DNA sequence: ACGACGT
DNA sequence: ACGTCGT
């Protein structure tokens, strides 16, 4: 749910 | 119902 | 009744 | 280095 460097 | 990561 | 990620 | 949900 985090997007920092995916963001699901 | 929420899609956030499965959206039943 | 439903589970997922990459720069 | 980063965590989330409601019909
Ligand atoms: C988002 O909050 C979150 C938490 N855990 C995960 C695990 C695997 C893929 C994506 C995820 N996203
Ligand atoms: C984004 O591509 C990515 C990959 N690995 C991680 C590890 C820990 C926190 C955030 C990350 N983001
Ligand atoms: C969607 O709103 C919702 C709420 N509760 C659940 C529980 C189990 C599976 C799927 C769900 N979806
Ligand atoms: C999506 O794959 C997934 C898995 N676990 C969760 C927990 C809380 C909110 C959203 C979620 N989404
Ligand atoms: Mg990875
Ligand atoms: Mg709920
Ligand atoms: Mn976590």
């Amino acid at each position: 749910x985090a997007x920092v460097x995916a963001x699901v």
